[PDB]
């Protein structure tokens, strides 16, 4: 089984299952946050987020991807919350802006819309801290361009995206004491893991279950 393109119907999946794999590690990712400052639970705030931009998406489905971009898009931007939420939101509405214009993507294009978004939330800070789900996001979108070059198949490039994501993931406190010694990784990082494990859930044709 192989996806060569992603209209908006696909994307739409992909932003439901993504979202829901989110909202069942919700109290999981918020529970890895050292900083619960007040109004900062990051699986919270990332959910809300997301949660949001599903559910524009779910009442104006559309098989135009870039339409539905912009709908997530919009969704995103309401509900964005926290610092975490906030990342979360650039990250994916400079995704859907990298789209805007079409109606399915390939493999290079889902790829390149990853790194359009990294290239957002940086291009909206001065010097970020490393080891954040900035440092994820940066190092999945990476593997995406490596990988897409000579993969037409979603399905194994979202799988291989994951595998790095994680690796960035597991590797967050090694690049801040204060998480190796807590013991945990980052948890916005966490938060955005699973909505790309949602993802490839969805070019599966599978379907996240609520927890």
């Amino acid at each position: 089984h192989m996806i060569s393109k992603i209209n908006g119907k696909l994307f739409a999946d992909m932003i439901i299952q993504g979202a829901q794999n989110l909202s069942n590690n919700a109290d999981l990712v918020d529970s890895l946050n050292v900083y619960p400052v007040p109004d900062g639970d990051t699986g919270t705030n990332m959910n809300l987020t997301m949660t949001s931009g599903r559910e524009e998406v779910e009442n104006n489905l559309s098989k135009n991807i870039g339409e539905l971009g912009k709908t997530f898009s919009k969704g995103l931007l309401m509900g964005a919350r926290g610092n975490s939420g906030v990342i979360l939101s650039q990250l994916f509405r400079g995704f859907c802006k990298n789209i805007e214009s079409e109606s399915e993507i390939n493999s290079k294009l889902l790829a390149e819309s990853f790194q359009a978004g990294v290239e957002t939330a940086y291009k909206a800070v001065m010097k970020p801290v490393e080891g954040t789900i900035l440092t994820v996001a940066k190092d999945a979108a990476q593997a995406a361009i490596e990988k897409a070059n000579n993969t037409e198949d979603c399905i194994e490039l979202m799988e291989y995206i994951i595998v790095k994501a994680n690796e960035s993931l597991e590797n967050t406190p090694n690049l801040l004491a204060v998480l190796k010694e807590v013991g945990v990784v980052d948890s916005g990082g966490k938060g955005l893991l699973c909505v790309y494990e949602g993802f490839l859930k969805a070019l599966k044709g599978e379907k996240v279950e609520a927890k």
